[PDB]
């Protein structure tokens, strides 16, 4: 289950430059936080998505920004609760990549 930028495998994902400003984003993610594109691309992270400061994802983003691992967390989800999700973040060639996978039926 190692799905990445290029093999989505259906998932949400959204990549983040160096600035954390949305640098892409697929349409699942965007469905998942109820956005349309325009609203998102290259804005910085935390200010179109407030709800994840101070939440597991940002602790999950710092850790890939300072530690250049990947990491992966099990966790109710911020947009959808009652969710439960799966949420990965890596970094690929500079830019942080964070997808995320329904796992509510596990
Ligand atoms: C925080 C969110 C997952 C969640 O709903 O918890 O991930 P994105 O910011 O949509 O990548």
């Amino acid at each position: 289950g190692r799905e990445n930028l290029y093999f989505q495998g259906g998932l949400g994902f959204m990549a983040l430059d160096e600035d954390l400003r949305i640098i892409y984003v697929n349409s699942g993610c965007l469905r998942h936080v109820r956005r349309s594109r325009d609203e998102l691309l290259g804005r910085v992270v935390t200010e179109v998505l407030p709800e994840t400061q101070g939440s597991y994802f940002d602790a999950l983003c710092r850790k890939v920004l300072a530690t250049g691992r990947e990491q992966q967390t099990r966790v109710d989800s911020l947009y959808s609760p009652g969710m439960t999700i799966e949420v990965t973040a890596a970094a690929d060639s500079g830019a942080l990549v964070v997808h995320f996978r329904d796992v509510t039926a596990e």
